[PDB]
């Protein structure tokens, strides 16, 4: 309330400046884009300029649109400036109230996102709004899915880029799974302004944005491993049984780069070539059946070595599981392979700046604010709603409900008033046609396959005999003008009560039931609306419980009249409220398993990027030799007494050349000093590489590893933790939440993810010089 009177004081504002903007040319409308930015660089904030901006934009807008602003237009483009979700209905412009913030943010020049739920959508109203943005001298970009790359660096180099949620995800990731930074599509996540952010943010909140890559040679990568492992003779390598080490040797080397067809198998352009060997070696003289793993209905299965029992799941880490198919000859998995994952949620809060739109989100504030910063704002619409939303129309079958359908819709049309019918999936939308067609009534079927096509017709839904079935998902965004376009039909339709709206079936949410009235009424507009449903509808049989379960067993009487009581209407209400409540949730609980992979991924991610852009990562490679030899101090001179022997034979397994580690005065030495004593020797290895090849490659093939080798295992590791949601699946335990075992083991494999690529770096860097 208050809240709308600040509003209203700025729109105040805007309103004096019009007449100005009413006598300046359209250069001098143009020119403001740089008096703006200039004042930008001396002092004034957005803030301070968002009146005459939005006055610019609105008389710019009326020129070229022909659509002058509204207040409440003015109103939803400052809220959505305060980077919130302005609720406005649908019908008051939401396409034009963007044009006025965006614009004001693009003004920084860091580019702003509006994200549509469809190709269609993005880029008809880019089209649409593109004369505006250019006419203020700004330039916008689209992104869509049938899109050639070198378009698409530079849709996100205009000032403003428009796209569907999803692409603006996919290209995130794609942007991290880079080898060189000039090789990003994006810039900044700076600014976006998300449509219909209930039903992306809320509903669809947990989408698995997915990069997958191709098993074409992972499948025969691991076939080839294990036959060129078959040919290995005692000779080609060496192993330890007792520490479970194995490592080829010189001639192994050689076997194998010319069995591959390859130079210096150790050198980091074969990283992903020697892993798989590596792995079908130890799978191979490591591993045995009976004692490690067991073969049972066509399957690899681990034994617990705490009782020799299988692990029912349970798969072994990075391509070893598979590994051990191959030595088999058991069914390898040809599964589809995951290189970047991150949810729309979680790629929503990557910007500095979240902003969205919908016709209903008030009740659904309090998560709105809690998992996004994003609080709602009711905009009061330009004219009042008189459209009639009325009861729900019951029957106890849904052979009924239809039938009454069919009758309700022939009634109307016969008297030409348009009916947009609702349906909950293609399959009722298909029922419910056969069923008008069998009484020869003429109509089209939107079953959201085609969003351009299924856009003119849901136009022209409006007109005089129009009979409109549309699946939830058909014809969002378009609006459906009375009369289409014509003052006479307009008027005439209007004459009639304006669209009429019917419901075939409740939603899992209200929410999505007041989105289906909301197609009709717009504007000031009559209209009508109601529910049509049944006891036997999903929502009221799945969730309405033991009221619905009495009345359905009960002796079917009096077929085709509508049932009503107040108790049946509690029970429908409350069946409802349900699955909000239910789903409500599940979202809940959900979303502490996403955030532990979303924490883990922002990591990861953080330092490939360190990689990516430089700035040094010397020391980080410094850190991570310390680590190994700190570490290899606590196992072996600590956890075993001094094994001196163990404590080298490690580190020379792990990244030490061969005869380095010489240390004298072993034995009454502390273990700190033999660890830093360690570290000099590794500093005068590194100190070799630098005098052959120089500071710039050694610096250079530190950037060029740490990236191949944190790929590598990042990508396992993904996988890997999928597999451990799947496995919590199962075992439970009567003291807290599944979810505790899961961060848990989360952790202490989120510590082996990062053991793994130090070790791995470490001996790229210093073991093969």
């Amino acid at each position: 309330e208050q809240e709308i009177k600040k509003l209203n004081v700025i729109v105040d504002k805007i309103d004096a400046l019009e007449d100005s903007m009413k006598n300046l040319s359209y250069e001098e409308l143009k020119d403001m884009t740089a008096i703006f930015k200039n004042r930008l660089k001396k002092g004034e904030t957005l803030d301070d300029i968002l009146p005459e901006a939005f006055a610019v934009v609105r008389e710019v807008s009326k020129r070229k649109l022909g659509m002058r602003q509204y207040r409440v237009q003015l109103i939803g483009g400052i809220v959505i400036h305060q980077g919130k979700i302005a609720e406005m209905k649908t019908g008051e412009g939401k396409t034009l109230v963007e044009v006025a913030p965006v614009y004001l943010n693009a003004l920084t020049g860091k580019g702003v996102h509006v994200i549509t739920v469809n190709d269609y959508l993005a880029e008809r109203d880019k089209e649409l709004m593109s004369p505006v943005y250019e006419s203020l001298g700004m330039t916008v970009g689209v992104i869509i899915s049938n899109q050639d790359p070198n378009i698409r660096k530079q849709q996100y180099k205009c000032d403003i880029t428009y796209g569907t949620n999803s692409e603006f995800g996919f290209d995130y990731l794609r942007d991290n799974m880079v080898p060189d930074l000039s090789h990003k599509v994006q810039r900044e996540l700076n600014f976006a302004i998300v449509d219909e952010v209930d039903s992306i943010l809320i509903d669809e909140a947990r989408t698995p944005l997915i990069i997958a890559g191709d098993g074409d040679e992972d499948l025969k990568l691991y076939e080839l491993a294990n036959s060129f492992v078959k040919t290995v003779k005692e000779e080609d390598f060496e192993l330890d049984r007792k520490d479970k080490t194995i490592a080829l040797t010189a001639s192994g080397i050689s076997k194998a780069e010319s069995f591959f067809g390859i130079t210096n198998l150790t050198d980091i352009k074969n990283i992903e070539l020697y892993h798989h060997i590596n792995q079908a070696l130890r799978g191979h003289k490591l591993m045995e059946k009976d004692v490690d793993y067991v073969i049972s209905n066509g399957e690899v299965m681990i034994v617990d070595e705490f009782t020799g029992r299988v692990m029912d799941g349970r798969r072994y880490t990075d391509g070893l599981h598979q590994a051990i198919e191959a030595k088999e000859g058991v069914e390898i998995k040809n599964e589809s392979k995951t290189m970047a994952t991150v949810t729309y949620q979680n790629f929503f809060r990557l910007y500095e700046k979240l902003s969205g739109m919908t016709g209903t989100a008030k009740t659904e504030e309090g998560e709105f604010e809690s998992i996004y910063k994003l609080n709602v704002v009711q905009i009061p619409t330009n004219r009042p709603v008189i459209r009639a939303d009325l009861h729900d129309k019951v029957f106890k079958t849904e052979e009924e409900k239809y039938s009454a359908v069919v009758e309700e819709i022939i009634r109307i049309h016969k008297t030409r008033q348009p009916i947009l019918v609702g349906t909950v999936s293609v399959e009722k939308s298909e029922k419910l046609s056969k069923m008008l067609k069998k009484q020869g009534i003429k109509h089209q079927v939107l079953n959201a396959k085609q969003h351009d096509k299924e856009a003119e017709i849901i136009s022209k839904a409006g007109k005089l005999d129009a009979i409109t079935i549309a699946t939830n998902m058909a014809g969002r965004g378009t609006d459906i003008s009375l009369g289409a376009g014509d003052k006479e039909e307009e008027q005439e339709v209007k004459d009639l009560g304006g669209l009429y709206v019917i419901g075939t079936e409740r939603h899992e949410s209200r929410r999505i039931d007041n989105q289906l009235r909301g197609r009709s009424g717009r504007q000031g507009d009559p209209g009508t609306s109601r529910f049509f449903v049944s006891l036997e509808d999903d929502v009221i049989k799945l969730y309405g419980g033991k009221t619905i379960e009495k009345l359905m067993k009960r002796t079917s009487s009096n077929e085709n009249t509508a049932i009503e009581s107040k108790a049946l209407t509690r029970a429908i209400e409350r069946a409802q409220k349900g699955v909000e409540g239910k789903n409500f949730e599940i979202r809940k609980n959900v979303l502490k398993y996403d955030d532990t992979i979303n924490e883990q991924r922002k990591v990861i991610y953080n330092e490939r990027n360190k990689v990516l852009n430089d700035e040094d990562i010397q020391e980080d490679i410094q850190k991570m030799v310390k680590d190994i030899i700190q570490e290899a101090g606590e196992t072996y001179l600590i956890g075993r007494k001094r094994d001196y022997y163990g404590y080298f034979k490690h580190l020379y397994s792990t990244f030490m050349p061969a005869d380095t580690l010489l240390i004298p005065g072993v034995d009454k030495k502390s273990v700190q000093e033999i660890i830093d004593s360690t570290y000099e020797i590794s500093k005068r290895v590194y100190d070799l590489k630098k005098m052959m090849l120089g500071i710039d490659k050694v610096a250079e093939l530190e950037k060029t590893v740490l990236l191949k080798v944190v790929d590598q295992y990042w990508i396992d590791h993904i996988d890997a933790m999928e597999q451990l949601k799947q496995y919590i699946g199962l075992k439970s335990y009567a003291q807290k939440d599944p979810f505790k075992e899961y961060a848990l083991e989360g952790y202490d494999m989120f510590e082996a993810l990062n053991k793994n690529i130090r070790e791995a770096t470490v001996q790229y860097l210093y073991k093969f010089n």
